[PDB]
């Protein structure tokens, strides 16, 4: 079991000197992290930050936002991470709704807009205070709420997903039993600390002793020269990250061990042209319930298995079903999934607690089926469903034959009400060059069955999106023009 | 709570990989699977149910590993016995550990056992046709997986209830703490019924690490095999490491680690950090389901005749007279962790007397230094 000790704490026990953290080219030893993280706990503890107490984390990657979360821990407080890119109104609802009393920020934001709900907090300023030393929390409980994460899904209020210590420890582990460590190995992490893909690294660096490499954006040079500087043997990635890595490169940094790549779908020539170049793409299925990745896939099988998410991890189970009933290989249904890295639940949400659970496995939402081997193909969301004329449309699979295509630059399918039809799939685009609906229509004819093919074009100069950049599809209609 | 059977999954994820090495045949996991299950369904039909415990009376071979893997798919308590004890040592045990059944083969002599459990011959038992079965797909963290007496002095030995938790958490840690290869495989010459040869099996499902399995050791034959399977993870105690150093001059490029427990020695190891053989020095016990400290090679010279620090999610201190104690100075050994044993089979008095606070004196003592190092002495 119900308790370890603290990761900080026994990793700076352990290995003192090893570099917990690199960021900017400065360097952070497990022992100083565990000095930071604990000073920077007494000085909240300060502030009337008492153990069982929610703070809200709102910054960008940071060597301090890193102590942020550490120093929540040490204090036994639910750290709340917040998405930076959300409007004043989002962030003041995940505010409320999680029950936060503090909001760690610095100067970048507009800390003065949220005093009325919560005692905002200068994490630059309150490093520079005093405070009397504080005897920390030793022990995490393995089934206490670590940390509080929001869904970005495009249904809905989003809802918060509540990750136990025993979930972040559990995701590290299997990641490890699946990957393999060395002493040698350094993780690379571009993407957001307040995303899970990001704040997981956190966990897995103190756990396995391994150290992190932090960049606050990407960018493909930045990310290039620092793997080279530290001889970086694992990154994650998206896809778009993966893309503008192949345009900058020919052979993949031979550091390079892993690519971790999640978040969504990978287009089949982008993955075949890595298999091409050496790239060591691990293609993985997870979500913010699931602590991160709990289905991955070996580049060993990338071709041979070009569309899969891949296998789920060591202690983890994944199945498919529909109507409570269990689906044949290939046979369409909601993705379920189950294991110690599976979410506690959602916080306060009756609701969707109830529903999304079904005797210990949780309903991913998620749309997809297993071959007969069992790997996994993601299919879509099941909300974001198209029933034309009792025909199942799959959105992201028209997006995908949309975005393919060059003058394409973003492609959004949604379901229009019909006469004939039940719905009707409309296109809506964004273009590098012009294309006439023409030959955009004898682009689809040749790569989709004559339904799924959209019956009109909408062009535009962006697409509908929330802070997680993810499509809101419900929203398509409408916003522009569109020829044909 | 729970998790999937280890083998299981882990044939489920990698089938083709080789599960076992007995030299020279190889097993893949969808084969350990396969011949676990068989025997699994023709114990069933020797009227063994789930909830029974099983003693096994074997010596290192493939067999034995089926058994194991069996039981854990029949959902049935395993107590390995040891083979080299007297036969009223392991009656005793039978009686003790409630064995209905004792697994054994014709280099023991059943119906010396049979007037107080139900023998069963394992190459016997393989050879006989069985309705199939549906087995335990999930391994519950909190149940007892295997029986392991305790054998040492003091005292009429007691039995370990290792849970599934126990060996789980073991071979987490310890893969924490030297790491995992693609291409790692785990020499075991060490007898399976004791916890530093059991453990390997638990790694080899979980890690997906294939382990090379030998009955007994001999140095001749072990080189052999190392350079042969390229064996890169090799367990030992110190009668091994001196001879394995008495053999060769230079230590087999293809070993990373030498994994070596049970007590120390001090002018040994200076031949080996000097030799390039990668020993790493250990403290664990059959209580604590292997080892819960070690020593990395790197820190032997500074170190000493140390024992090492904790894994990771384990604890240790020293304790002399209920209170604590400063660096350096004696105590008795207490260790902490999810590695560590529920609790002694039926010995209601030594389960309050050994644990206080989810902490277990370990009857042994010693010491930390500044940087806390442990450093073992002795016995009460
Ligand atoms: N592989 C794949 N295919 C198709 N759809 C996929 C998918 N992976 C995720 N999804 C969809 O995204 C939803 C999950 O999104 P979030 O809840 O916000 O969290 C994540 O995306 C987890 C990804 C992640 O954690 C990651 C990302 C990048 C590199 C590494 C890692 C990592 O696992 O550590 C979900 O509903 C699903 O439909
Ligand atoms: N190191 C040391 N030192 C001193 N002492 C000791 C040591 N170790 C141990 N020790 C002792 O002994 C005992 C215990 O015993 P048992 O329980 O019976 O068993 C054991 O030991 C275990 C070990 C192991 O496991 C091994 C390994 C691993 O870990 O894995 C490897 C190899 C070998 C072995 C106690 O009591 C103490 O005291
Ligand atoms: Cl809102
Ligand atoms: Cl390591
Ligand atoms: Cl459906
Ligand atoms: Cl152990
Ligand atoms: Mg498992």
């Amino acid at each position: 079991l119900t308790e370890q000790p603290n990761w900080l704490m026994q990793r700076a026990q352990l290995t003192p000197e090893r570099i917990a953290l690199i960021y900017e080219d400065q360097t952070v030893t497990f022992a100083e992290l565990f000095a930071a993280s604990k000073r920077m706990a007494e000085q909240l503890a300060a502030h009337s930050v008492r153990k069982g107490d929610t703070a809200a984390i709102l910054l960008q990657n940071r060597a301090e936002m890193v102590y942020a979360v550490h120093a929540c821990f040490l204090l036994g407080v639910k750290a709340v991470l917040l998405n930076t890119k959300l409007s004043t109104h989002e962030r003041l609802f995940q505010l409320e709704d999680s029950g936060s009393g503090f909001l760690l920020t610095d100067s970048s934001f507009e800390k003065k807009e949220y005093e009325h709900i919560v005692q905002t907090i200068d994490v630059d300023e309150l490093m520079k205070e005093a405070a009397e030393e504080i005897e920390i929390e030793a022990y995490m409980q393995m089934d206490a709420t670590a940390t509080l994460m929001y869904t970005s899904g495009t249904t809905g209020k989003p809802k918060g997903v509540q990750q136990t210590f025993g979930n972040h420890y559990f995701s590290a582990v299997s990641s490890a039993l699946n990957l393999g460590i060395t002493e040698q190995d350094r993780w690379l992490i571009a993407l957001p600390l307040f995303h899970i893909s990001g704040l997981s690294a956190l966990f897995k660096s103190v756990i396995y002793g391994m150290t992190v490499v932090l960049h606050q954006r990407f960018s493909v040079s930045d990310v290039l020269h620092s793997i080279n500087r530290h001889e970086v043997t694992m990154i994650s990635a998206v896809q778009t990250m993966l893309a503008s890595l192949l345009e900058e490169t020919n052979r993949c940094p031979e550091s390079i061990r892993c690519i971790l790549l999640g978040g969504g779908p990978a287009p089949l020539p982008l993955l075949e042209e890595c298999r091409e170049k050496g790239f060591p793409v691990f293609q993985s299925y997870g979500m913010t319930e699931t602590c991160s990745q709990i289905v991955t896939l070996s580049p060993e099988f990338s071709m041979e298995k070009l569309g899969s998410a891949g296998k789920p991890l060591f202690s983890c189970e994944i199945k498919i079903e529909r109507d409570g009933q269990v689906c044949e290989p290939y046979e369409h249904g909601e993705i379920m999934v189950k294991g110690p890295n599976v979410m506690k639940s959602y916080f306060n949400r009756e609701s969707a607690n109830e529903a999304s659970f079904q005797n210990g496995w949780l309903k991913t939402g998620d749309l997809g089926y297993l071959d007969n081997e069992g790997f996994l193909y993601v299919l879509d969301r099941r909300s974001d469903l198209i029933i034309s004329g009792g025909e199942n449309i799959y959105p992201a699979e028209v997006e995908s034959v949309l975005l393919s295509h060059p003058a394409v630059a973003e492609a959004g399918v949604s379901g229009a009400e019909d006469k004939k039809w039940g719905k009707v799939p409309h296109a809506y685009l964004v273009l590098h060059k012009p294309v006439s609906a023409g030959e955009l229509t004898d682009y689809c004819k040749e790569r989709l069955a004559k339904y799924k093919i959209p019956a009109k074009f909408f062009v535009l100069d962006r697409l509908p999106r929330n802070a997680s950049n993810k499509l809101l599809r419900n929203q398509l209609k409408d916003a522009r023009k569109g020829e044909l």
